[PDB]
DNA sequence: TTTTTTTTTTT
């Protein structure tokens, strides 16, 4: 019963952070400057400085935060008056609430509390209109009056109409007035539990949550989040009784986290070692022996080139790499530590699936009746990495969908009446095995592989992988047999901070092509050419898109070093990768 | 008439278990301890204590639940008072009912009546809330109040909304109050029966059942489950009569099943024998004469190996076999004794399954249009065995669908807008016949067996069985009429003993492997790889798939006998049967 | 009719 609004006040104006720098009075001071009407708070900051505090928003978060939040308005408009008839109400999200709950363990004990849910967002709908305050007139011909209809509350979740005029008292028909009726910003997300959590033999259950005001748009399908707010029973057709008083729970979201400042000088004291390349490489798929040449190509994908947009057209920056290879050579097994260590990755495999589940679905809304578009695997990866596993398997038919979003990263669709173009500008890493299951040194490359030379041109890189037993066998028994035996190397990059380094250097690092560089680039591409004239029947060819293969790697390389610029080092790199690939394809220079 | 209460108090605090060590007592504060609010009883302790009281609970259910469960809330109360607030109600469950009915043989005389019924779960739904005390606010401008509709009565199956308001005798609009209303949680499964009652030329039945507050979510899908409790008629669509009077039935669970310390007992005092390895492979298919090998490797799979998790990988745990032969060499007789007495397999027939069923399969709910997830055969089969007889009957463009599942262990699928990562942790055991029909000495063995070397790099040991008329002819036609004369081999392991075995050993024995079997397995495997070089025209490589198939070997030997460590013993009975799989291929050594 | 995945008969 106590008074915490002087104590929220005392909160916010006296804090003292890690850094020391009074930290939760810049946010509310960049409040005012944006006028985004939302301000974050932790639950351990809350904890530490009032024990009781903290405890109040926990179990008392229904009727304790429209007084905390009306006390913080009172102070914002204190600071500056300005903020007045531009937000009428400020939101104030609590996270880090230590009541966790698994998305398949909930149950009737945890409705109408404030918990968190860690899962994967699946689905997003339309930003939609909700009402919370409406106005009637009474179409009765003495009355034309208009009158809130819910007095001293808000709208419920179920439409309700008066019957009883509250200004004449006699019944009739009403009609809204949207243009008094008050309205807030909804919208409707599907949360599916990660694929850790779910039991054996078990399908993935799926929450429903509900965002509204400032939290729409705040996430996009596929992403990681953790929620926090109330549950409630979900309540859709209330007139119909038709038996069956069993009702569904949905989730009232009071804040979402996608998933600081300590990173920022953890990555740039990495950068400075001069052998991060060397440190970098070693940390792909450290279960894995040997292998080198593939681990250096796949941490190249991970980075990519710098993409250009010009006036006229634009240019991919994404780089694609091919695997193909006898079975047993744990091509799979990188495959997966790509898609853990990636900040966005989706792993499919060629047989799993389809043209339409690759790029974009056509699918007819049984209710309403009309179509619309589905994102496929390429466009839920755009701006991240898609891995496809076993692509040989896929029917040459099928395949042939994904031609235009490898190079031109989009994907146009003509179908039910529907024209459209989406971006997929997504990297592209795909294995599998030869013709005969394994490569035949008999034969010649051209019926080994097995592939239109359509698609083989698409590809920066391509290695083939022959299992040939020699020497390395005890080394290579020894390193397995030490895996199981719990053996873990040392003095590599853990996973959780590899992941750290890779999105901050595709985001802030934009190496630029120097003159000495292009010289040694050019050079190379003029022989790469000529040696290939001298085999024609060769399924592999040396178009104009090698070139800018080798620019594309080239300002991979400089990105791991977090570079500026491409120096004369990175293109003799990127020189060294590619006449590998060549020699792996039957191209000796 | 009489109060059982002082017996039931009496009943639990003075019986005594199979030691006299009072059996009931140290359940009582386990329920406390870990606050499980559920306790269950045994039917025929009852009975042996007090005849009269089983009798009321056998007949007068209904009417004597709730007393007792309020009898034995005191107790809790007086043993430990911080039970109080945390859980409001407790419920007992009482196990081994007399009567026992077959699903099939339900008629109207058994409704209303505690019974049990054994089957096989099918189906289960997401759990849900049900309302059984609701609260209505009734809207007319004079009444405002507040109040819980069903009076002293819970709510019934039918939703019911008040038609006179009781606190002001006046009809009107009543809203339902959630904060207010009072839930339990609800789950609603399917049961079929067993194939062994399904009467001849008949689809088996099925029985709707509904589970409540603890009891949800006590059994995945293809379990075998008893369950007890009330039958009763489904009213499910009630808002229009539209005459037919005809009603199904459904069960309300009061206590279910599926499928101890004197097991383990029995279980402990087996592996004491010395030669515990070979009394197992003695009871695997006693039917069958000889095939002495093929027993031994399918009563390795039955125990598998260690799976191990990194934090950057997975590795395989489970043992893979491959059986071709000859037409009538009991390989279907073999691969059917697996699934009786796997705890938990799956059987399939390569030409009666698609590769949609037996992976995944994305279907169109008709409903809403909406397309969802369908579990195949490896999903249910997760944690268990997987049973492909005819393997080579599928189509290969259709085989290559458990290529994923086999390794990685994991069903990936991208269709129609739909991307999901599903956990396939099953054993494979596969049969089928050669290319034509029957071994052909003559033809090399590439042609015969007409499998790609991807597929057979996946499996651990594959063995030829060729059905060559010999002096043996005799002794296997003895046998033969020995067990149509109804004759049984003695000194064997019984099934149900040899199920619960497998059971325990698979639950709590992980072995390890020491520095002598280290060295033993590296030698061979760097000797296989050797001899496979100087041959390279088998259509076996010999991959590091093979060298981990060792490890898992060895691990298994070792489970078999419930050690905690890999010993050299079980090395060289891991490379001596690895032996004669390479001989039963043609690789000698 | 229309795109989609699926098992099925029949174009
Ligand atoms: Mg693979
Ligand atoms: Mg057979
Ligand atoms: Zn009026
Ligand atoms: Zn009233």
């Amino acid at each position: 019963q106590i008074d915490y609004r002087d104590v929220f006040i005392e909160f916010l104006t006296t804090f003292k952070g890690n850094n020391n720098q009074n930290k939760y009075i810049e946010r509310i001071n960049e409040l005012v400057a944006y006028r985004k009407k939302s301000l974050i708070i932790e639950f351990s900051d809350v904890l530490s400085f009032n024990e009781n505090l903290a405890y109040e928003i926990i179990n008392n978060t229904k009727i304790i935060l429209p007084i905390l939040e009306g006390a913080l308005y009172d102070h914002i408009l204190q600071l500056d008056p300005t903020y007045q008839r531009d937000i009428e109400k400020v939101h104030v999200r609590i996270v880090g609430i230590p009541r966790v709950i698994e998305l398949r363990k909930i149950r009737s004990t945890d409705i109408g509390k404030l918990i968190t849910i860690d899962g994967i967002l699946v689905k997003v709908t339309p930003v939609k209109e909700r009402i919370y305050k409406a106005t009637y007139k009474h179409i009765h011909p003495d009355c034309m009056q208009e009158f809130e209809w819910p007095e001293d509350e808000e709208m419920p979740e179920v439409l309700e109409m008066p019957t009883i005029c509250p200004k004449c008292g006699k019944p009739g028909q009403f009609r809204l007035i949207p243009e008094k009726t008050k309205l807030i910003d909804w919208q409707k997300a599907v949360i599916q539990e990660r694929p850790e959590e779910v039991p054996s033999g078990q399908l993935p259950r799926q929450l429903e949550i509900i965002l509204e005001d400032d939290l729409v748009d705040s996430a996009r399908p596929g992403d990681r989040v953790k929620v926090t707010g109330i549950l409630d029973i979900k309540q859709d057709s209330p007139v119909k009784r038709g038996s069956r008083a069993v009702f569904d729970i949905y989730m009232k979201v009071s804040s979402i986290e996608v998933s600081s400042e300590e990173d920022e000088k953890k990555i740039k004291d990495l950068a400075k070692d001069p052998w991060i390349r060397d440190r970098i490489i070693s940390s792909i798929a450290p279960s894995i022996y040997g292998h080198w040449e593939l681990k250096e190509a796949l941490a190249l994908a991970l980075f990519g080139g710098v993409p250009k947009v010009l006036e006229d057209t634009r240019i991919r920056g994404d780089i694609h790499i091919l695997i193909i290879g006898d079975p047993g050579t744990a091509k799979s097994q990188m495959l997966q530590f790509i898609s853990r260590v990636a900040p966005r990755a989706v792993y499919t495999t060629g047989k799993g699936s389809t043209a339409a589940g690759l790029t974009a679905a056509v699918v007819r809304e049984k209710g309403t009746g009309e179509y619309y578009l589905e994102a496929g695997a390429l466009v839920l990866a755009d701006g991240g990495i898609a891995v496809i596993d076993e692509i040989d398997k896929m029917r040459d038919e099928d395949r042939v969908a994904i031609h235009e979003a490898m190079e031109q990263q989009t994907v146009s669709i003509a179908k039910a009446g529907i024209v459209a173009k989406l971006n997929a500008r997504a990297a592209v890493i795909a294995a599998g095995n030869p013709k005969f299951g394994r490569y035949i040194s008999e034969r010649p490359v051209s019926d080994n592989i097995n592939l239109p030379p359509t698609i083989l041109s698409r590809f920066d890189l391509i290695f083939i992988l022959k299992d040939q037993p020699g020497e390395q066998d005890r080394e290579l028994a020894n390193y397995i047999l030490d895996v199981h035996s719990g053996k873990s190397t040392k003095n590599i990059i853990d996973i959780d901070t590899l992941r750290k380094y890779i999105a901050y250097a595709r985001k802030y690092v934009t190496p630029k092509i120097t003159s000495e560089a292009k010289n040694l680039i050019t050079d190379f591409f003029v022989e790469m050419r000529k040696k290939s004239s001298e085999t024609p029947d060769s399924p592999i060819l040396i178009t104009p898109r090698q070139l800018e293969a080798l620019i594309r790697i080239s300002e991979a390389y400089a990105k791991m070093a977090l570079k500026a610029e491409v120096t004369r080092e990175d293109a003799e790199r990127a020189i060294n990768i590619m006449r590998l690939f060549l020699e792996s394809v039957g191209v000796d220079m």
